């Protein structure tokens, strides 16, 4: 009656991790991605699967879904999640060596905030609201229109812990609101203020650019601790360098302003999504 060709042939291997591996693959002529986990990460693929599951996401800033496979093997499974292939690869990798303009830089940052906005936001009759809870430029890929894609739903909540560099004060300190679903959202804002701070330092103004460099690169250790963090964003209350050179540009200057109304220590103060949206919209 018909042949459901499952066959994927694994063709390069694109990143391991803690989280198992992802592979370059070709379905029926097709590149996709695989991400095999590793049984540390078990969970991970259960929950994003379970979020699939309830809500079919389909968004141009959201990294597309294609499958979740288990396979029974001799004295193990083994689960893949298998989606859109972006070439480019993550925005952490493309700033490494590419630097920016100004169209560039606030096509990259609109549409992170359009995913963004696209998980946060609850759409009646539509899609549950989500919090990622792991927002970072790695779990970021860059299309080759110029727009990235958010990846990684498997720390997500509907209405494992998130990477340490990038916590909200709140998850440091443990006064996060946990029974308020909008104090994920909040969480997530602070971390795509982060973002946004790494993108603006690779957009080039007057002939000067800063290197790429993580968040708090300067202030904590190369592996930094949940203490070294915690240190930093809620005793000290420090917040990541904006450069003088970014005052003599329109746009690095707003951009400054936005990434400064996300990171205030009341997470109820934070900009939302939707408000960065529109923020951005209105630069140049
Ligand atoms: C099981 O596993 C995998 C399957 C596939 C795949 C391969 N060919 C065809 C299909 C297909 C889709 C949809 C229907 C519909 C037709 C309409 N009718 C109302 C009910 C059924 C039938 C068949 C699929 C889903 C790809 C895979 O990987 C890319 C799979 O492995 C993860
Ligand atoms: C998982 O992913 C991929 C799947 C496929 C694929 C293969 N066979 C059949 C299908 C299909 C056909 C028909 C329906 C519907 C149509 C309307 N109504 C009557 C209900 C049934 C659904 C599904 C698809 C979608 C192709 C892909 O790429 C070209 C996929 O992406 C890698
Ligand atoms: C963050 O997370 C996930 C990401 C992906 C994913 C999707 N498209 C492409 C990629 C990729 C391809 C190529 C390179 C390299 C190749 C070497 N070159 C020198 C630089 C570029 C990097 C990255 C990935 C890693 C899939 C996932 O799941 C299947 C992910 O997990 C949710």
């Amino acid at each position: 009656q018909r042949t459901v060709a499952r066959d994927i042939t694994l063709l390069e291997c694109v990143g391991k991790g803690r989280y198992g591996e992802v592979w370059r693959g070709s379905w029926q002529g097709e590149n996709v991605a695989v991400k095999i986990f590793s049984s540390r990460d078990e969970k991970s693929w259960f929950r994003e699967t379970e979020l699939y599951n309830t809500v079919m996401l389909r968004h141009e800033n959201i990294l597309g879904f294609i499958a979740s496979d288990m396979t029974s093997r001799h004295s193990s499974t083994q689960l893949w999640l298998i989606t859109h292939y972006h070439e480019m690869g993550s925005l952490y990798d493309y700033l490494q060596l590419t630097t920016l303009d100004t169209v560039s830089c606030l096509r990259i940052v609109l549409s992170i905030a359009s995913g963004l906005a696209h998980l946060h936001i609850e759409i009646f009759g539509g899609k549950p609201a989500i919090a990622h809870r792991d927002l970072k430029s790695k779990n970021i890929l860059v299309k080759k229109n110029g727009q990235c894609c958010i990846a990684d739903l498997g720390l997500a909540v509907m209405h494992r812990v998130g990477t340490k560099r990038y916590m909200a004060p709140e998850v440091l300190d443990e006064t996060i609101q946990v029974d308020c679903f909008d104090s994920y959202k909040r969480v997530d804002i602070w971390a795509f203020g982060l973002v946004l701070w790494e993108v603006a330092r690779r957009m080039v103004s007057n002939g000067i650019v800063e290197d790429y460099k993580p968040p708090f690169y300067d202030v904590v250790p190369n592996d930094p601790s949940f203490e070294d963090m915690r240190k930093v964003v809620c005793v000290d209350q420090q917040r990541p360098n904006i450069p003088n050179r970014w005052f003599s540009d329109p746009t690095l200057t707003s951009l400054a302003k936005l990434m400064k109304e996300c990171w205030y220590q009341n997470p109820s103060a934070r900009l939302t999504a939707l408000r960065i949206k529109k923020t951005l919209t209105k630069i140049d």
